């Protein structure tokens, strides 16, 4: 996984890819101020698949 | 398989802009049958928002 800084649209396309079929739910608030403000891995990314 | 899995990507991409600060929930079941098949504008997606 690319071990980058996920931020505005780049963050919601990297969950619809790790999340596939299931779905997502994005909120503009732990997901940001970690994924984004910091750098998430694939496990931390699928906390957010519904 | 393709076709819908295209699709969404082009409207969490959408969903993103329109729903802003609200987020939104992705479930590729109500939503790909409405819009990728025919065109849903902005006004559309926001039923989609938190
Ligand atoms: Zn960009
Ligand atoms: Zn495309």
């Amino acid at each position: 996984f690319v071990n980058q800084h996920l931020c505005g649209s780049h963050l919601v396309e990297a969950l619809y890819l790790v999340c596939g079929e299931r779905g997502f739910f994005y909120t503009p608030k732990g997901i940001v101020e970690q994924c984004c403000t910091s750098i998430c891995s694939l496990y931390q990314l699928e906390n957010y698949c519904n």
